């Protein structure tokens, strides 16, 4: 006195003559210090409470806490304004969507949880801006690289620091784009200037496509939700499936800039091991810029872990863990069955992500999107592929895929040249790398334990090591005979024999011309006569160009001494001189160099290749060739080396 | 009673009855609880207020908040002592520099800003130590790799856990060091032992140079500012240019250890698009150790985004985003025009940084600095190069340069061997990689859409793939004829013909000898007789050594059958036998190997190469060569393969 | 208005009543409530007083400055769901144990100073192994999402863990102590049917759990979600107060343990010798846990020790100075009985070790899927990196000035992979993998006695310079080890005034024909590209294709005259028969440029090498192109290789 103290809220709210300078205190589960006022205030029953005469305002600096609030509704209310920092330190029971606004932070303590409504499977968190409500056209073409776009003076108000959404009817070009999605981008206004009836707006970042007037290039002002941080969000909890408690999408964002999601866990918008539900993504970024997800764990998810779509630019996914999901990460298309759509993701980075037991590819893109990179990601036990590229030129560095039901890494129909650098595939059922749909670049990669190491129709396999492939290490083939075969270069690969499949398998069945392949400097040791596998040929095909490969490691070098311009040499010289259709006619390259220089030196040649035919098993140490001189007096000492 | 409660500052400061045992409270926009005292106390009108009889001390645990201070001056006062943790939760209007001291934390809420003084363009934050006042000489020479240094006993007091500054008159050796900067290093004392009039000081990290007594090797005690953390600094704000509100240097650090800057945004110390202003770097690290910048966004900066100079050691820059700046990151030299200068950066890492529209190179070093690495950095639309290396052996991993006005990646005058690993250059005007000033190592790189893929005078181009280069993929040239051509190895490179430039271009004009190049196992498919481009030669030069390259993919392998020692084969065998100055004399390498072994077998050779001359366009499938045996009776079946 | 001037006062007042306003001034300041409900005293948040207790009122975290002594802190942290900020300098006299869902956070000022009277452990995060196991109902192969046990056999609660094990031996490396396999998994699905319960796991199984191996499973007690933010353990000057500790932060059966930044110093005297088991941070059977940015000084044992079946462990951006090993993956001694667990899936990235008494980064002989990415070692007393488990992979790592080798494997270790690694001034060698082969890809070694020591595998690419003996030394650790095929392709082994290109070790049975050298730059080594020693019979050389030996006098055009032409070029060779030498000659590639009717088959003969004194002039070496047709007058283009 002047000191008011209550032991419950019902008390504090029921007091009838609060004075604007009372010292008000509340003791209990939501306790604290309040201030009376008659100023109109938004009631949320957490920070602002209604009472006879007016309101009670909580006194505090720093963030607010969920444990202050009477109910989920109050939470929702409190978060509906921008600039709000909340710490979820209690177990919230959701009955509606929670929308986050600009410059807001939702932070979880280890105890905090948002549990979805068991009565209605719906969305949990929305971070939601909106597309511009009117567009104006560009006053002139703006090429890729432009820092400035121009509009008619007066046409729109370009406020420095805000965003713009541009679009045209030019199609997205990251990949095949079969839905014919159109181009768009989001940029920030950092400079504005009018002169001569044109406004020039300088953008933060340059344009990545041609924005032409012939394509109806326009621009408008989107309402963006910016600067949102979700710290350790915990959505749902184990045992959700016995309560039949689900949700649709966990965290859905659209038109958001600088949305950063750190750690947290998201569980169960499907039953464990259950099948997939279209659209039930854990986190969804649609038209998001400069947004990231780092270290979040996803369990038991109906659709994608992280879904990136629209003109999402500069998005990073780091260190995530996803178990029992359709795709850990997926860059998506948009169906235009119901009209026009704009945006493919541009500049996407996945780094250090782990996916287990996905029902479809572990890490995937659809058929649009530009500049996609996967770095040090790994896939385990996928029901499909470890990694699937469906847009053009996806890059993978040091990725790994184990025990995929299908392929470790794969492109798809009409996709062009993914790049795999030092990627490892282990024990995937069908193949390590399947890029027979339209070439690939397989550089310093490894594939072990599949039917075939690499399935390829054109491109390059440079370096790397292949083992334990039942059929062959490299399989030259196509997805369908209508696809084109192109040049294939196989240079510096270890494709040794280890008692399983052969080195290379040429697929005659679908129109493979072996001469379109060049094999240089590869270690094919131990395959003997069975380095190649051929099938589907009706005429013996010409073999590929083959320079200095290794086929054997014994009796592959030596010195002979000519006698009357001849010398028989026992070595592991080999060849096939038959004419079976599915086979090559070939023979060992034998490099000859003279080491003594008699006056009767003649021109050297290899003739009479003989191969031991013992039974049941032939002995290659008894193969032999003859070194013959063009001079019949030759008694040179000649060094020899056997290659393939 | 015994408690006195006020309703604003003015009242609470005036009241004269304050006694050491009152409980004191304040209502209002900076409310709290206080404790009166009469000990000395530094006023800041935040946590300490001067009053009749003594000073009121705000009592709180945790950090302080900017919202409690009356003005910028008290904030500055507050942060002027070490061990401060302040949360900027308001928009501060600066009118002086803010110095941060050791063990302090400056932290911004989404709302917090520091706006620079519109009246005076000055620096914003300083983190400033000082060089030593006096030096003592080393008792003995101390070689690179020394864990210990020695000084005369009692020369200086080395306190364990503090730092030392070492220097000599040896010149920095990282690069050309044209200003003649001298070596210096900073080390932390972790062990001390005195014996026989000689103190041995153990360092945390070893020495990276040789500190000799003949070079005046000496050592003193710098005053360091250590363990400072800036969390999410927001300096200036969009629209600054319309208020003519700027600043010079955003965050300046000298003699700092463990300065960590986390996210935040720094805007406009220049107008948008405007020209550069010397020295207006957003962040500057001079003589800093183990300091970092991570995730900060830079807009409209007159100088460098992050400027690193001095003997700054072990600095890392991660995930930055720099738009409209001179250099996103620059390691600097020091001008010695007005005196001796010490220190080059040692151990630098830039990773996953993004630069847009820089007025000069996106990522730059000057001509000093050791161990400089760029990992997965990207430059867009530079006015100069994407990447500029002016110190020796700068290493680039998986970096990307798009659409630079000049070269994607380049070194410079007297700069030696940068190393490019799996770096990609798209649509840079002049070249992808320009390392003609003094050699390069270009490993598995890619350059598309330039005049020349790579300009190089010596080094290696190993693997990689080059497309859409109007002049040539590899251009063997020099910056100036005085510069020395060294050996160049071009191995396994894809330089296919795509309707633009040639494969290799040899620059006779600046003294290029083509026999100092070896081309081995490259894919030159489709260039026909035009794989080389020569100019500036007065005399037909000898060609480089060429081993097993590919020039066509049709008519390049078959079997022929001799008849009376001969056979004419139709194949894309090729050559130039002319003697024109700007061309080579050359011919295909045709590999021949026998497949049937008659008694008339002789030595094989190629002769009579003939090349169809149809008009208007020649048809190389009517080209031909002859296989002839030294034995006129030979009827062997000879396999053949055509290489370059 | 119950207001006290200090502590003692607030704890002597007999009158506290159910609902008052209690306030404390002074250094421990705060507001309190009264109650008689049992509470656990800690003289920080809970106080004992005549009549019952006083509870401090607060939201958010608790502060060390609130506490009377180290003991209450320990009490406070001994319950789960605690958040404490160490904003003071705490003086420890016991071990502090941290429990599930807790966070210990230090301000720039906070410290935990170890007991100077007793060297002990500082922080413990410890769970415990399962008290009982039940056997698996059926075999569970690698890749299984599920395991089965008899219905009723154990209660699998969703969200909790399982510890599985079998008598199968760990298979990551040589595993000489014969450690057995185990793994910890989270239950995410449970279903019972036909007397058999099927448990679904978060992650799949990485071994074969067979019944023939007594595969069994049990319910460990884990400590989960612990975060240590900037821990400061000890302080410089500790050695003058003789203040140490044993293990700084020791964890066992922890899940999601994260240590961020911080400093740990002095469980050993500066520069002093090592003390067994005194690791700064130790992770034993921990899952999904990490250490990022922490600094280590003066550590008796290892910086970060990872042992047991720790799976999915990562260490980033640490700096370790004067430690045994900055990171070590360990084995478990079985001398005193059976042991379970090798690390699986370990990532080291961007880590820096300075001045280690032993390897900078090491594993022992168990461990699967181990990766070091961009780590660097400076001045190790031993190796920079030592791999003792099979297939360790290094990406872009660097070793400077190690007393022995920049990178090495060890006895019975198989094929480490080095990708774009850099070795500078390591005394003995850059890469030493002569124990069981190696894959050395685009690596670089400068300033050792030998660039690469290797018995088998591959050197592809890379560049080697300033190696006194040779760039590549083909050798074994011991003659009993097998030599396998070695490929040396595309390597730059240029002569620069020091060593030779390749050194074949006859002394330990190296047969050079098991080596192939293709497309290498061996420019400048002249007749001395190879070094041999220990041979008693001239051995046959390795297969060699198109390498480069000189860069002058190596391409021309010659004109035949009556079937012959004497060419001056840098053709070379040895035709001698000294045991320690090869019999070899340059590869001279011939192509015809004019096609006279008299054209015949070409050959190289009459190789001659200038013998001037003191120093020979190789520009006067020569060879002869000869045609099989004596009339031949062709122009012949020639190129000289090795």
């Amino acid at each position: 006195a002047p000191e008011r103290v209550f032991s419950d809220l019902a008390s504090m709210v029921a007091y009838p003559n609060f004075q604007v300078q009372d010292k008000i205190t509340l003791l209990g589960s939501a306790g604290g210090d309040f201030t009376f006022t008659t100023t109109a205030s938004v009631v949320d029953n957490g920070t602002v409470f209604a009472v006879p005469g007016g309101y009670l305002l909580r006194k505090f600096v720093g963030p607010a806490y969920s444990s202050w609030f009477s109910n989920w509704t109050g939470i929702v209310t409190f978060m509906s304004a921008p600039n709000r920092h909340l710490v979820v330190d209690t177990v919230l029971q959701a009955t509606s969507v929670l929308n986050i606004k600009s410059n807001s932070t939702l932070e979880f303590t280890d105890t905090g949880r948002i549990l979805p409504d068991a009565a209605v499977a719906r969305q949990v968190l929305n971070i939601t801006g909106s597309a511009p409500s009117v567009f104006v056209p560009l006053a002139a073409d703006a090429a890729a690289g432009s820092k400035v776009i121009t509009v008619a003076a007066g046409a729109l108000s370009a406020v420095k620091g805000t965003y713009l959404y541009l679009r045209s009817n030019k199609l997205c070009d990251g990949g095949p784009n079969t839905y014919g999605v159109k181009i768009s981008q989001i940029r920030k206004v950092v400079g504005v200037s009018t002169s001569g009836g044109v406004t020039s707006i300088r953008l933060d970042k340059t344009l990545h496509y041609n924005y032409y007037l012939s394509d109806a290039a326009e621009v408008g002002i989107p309402t963006m939700v910016e600067n949102v941080t979700l710290v350790s969000p915990y959505i749902n909890e184990f045992g959700y499936d016995d309560l039949n408690r689900f949700f649709t999408i966990g965290i859905s964002a659209n038109f958001a800039a600088d949305l950063h999601i750190q750690d947290g866990v998201i569980i169960g918008n499907k039953r464990p091991g259950a099948s997939d539900i279209e659209g039930r993504s854990a986190i969804k970024f649609n038209n998001c810029v400069d947004s990231t997800v780092k270290g979040t764990c996803f369990y038991n998810i109906g659709w994608y872990g992280v879904e990136v779509l629209g003109c999402s630019e500069d998005t990073e996914v780091h260190d995530i863990h996803a178990m029992d999901v359709r795709h850990a990460i997926s860059l998506n298309w948009q169906s235009t069955a119901d009209g026009d759509k704009w945006g493919e993701p541009i500049e996407f980075l996945g780094v250090n992500c782990e996916a287990y037991s996905t029902t479809q590819a572990g890490f995937d893109t659809h058929d649009i999107g530009k500049r996609v990179k996967f770095v040090r990601c790994v896939s385990y036990d996928s029901a499909a592929a470890g990694f699937q590229a469906r847009t053009n030129g996806v890059e993978y560095l040091n990725c790994r895929a184990y025990r995929a039901a299908m392929d470790g890494f794969a492109s798809n129909t009409g996709v062009a040249f993914p790049i795999y650098r030092e990627c490892l595939a282990y024990d995937n059922v069908r193949s390590g790398f399947n890029c027979s749909y339209g070439g690939g670049y397989v550089y310093d990669c490894e594939a072990h334990g599949s039917q075939n190491g690499v399935r390829i129709n054109g491109g390059r396999v440079k370096g790397g090591r292949y083992t334990r492939n039942s059929s062959s290490h490299i399989f030259v083939t196509k997805d369908v005979a209508e696809t084109a075969q192109t040049s294939l270069e196989i240079d510096g690969v270890s494709m040794r024999y280890d008692g399983t499949g052969r080195a290379v398998y040429f697929h005659g069945t679908v129109g493979i011309d072996p001469t379109l392949v060049s094999m240089s400097n590869n270690d094919m040791t131990g395959h003997g006569l069975f380095w190649a596998l051929l099938s589907g040929y009706t005429v013996q095909p010409t073999p590929p160009r083959m320079s200095r490969n290794l086929l054997d490691d014994t009796g592959i070098r030596g010195v002979a001494t000519l006698v009357a311009g001849e010398a028989t040499v026992n070595a592991r010289v080999r060849g096939n001189f038959g004419s079976v259709a599915n086979s090559f006619k070939w023979v060992s390259e034998v490099k000859l160099t003279r080491l003594t220089f008699p006056s009767s030196a003649g021109a050297l040649t290899v003739t009479s290749v003989a191969q031991n035919q013992d039974v049941p098993t032939p002995n290659p140490d008894l193969n032999s060739f003859v070194i013959r001189s063009s001079n019949a007096a030759d008694v040179s000492q000649v060094a020899w080396e056997v290659y393939l």
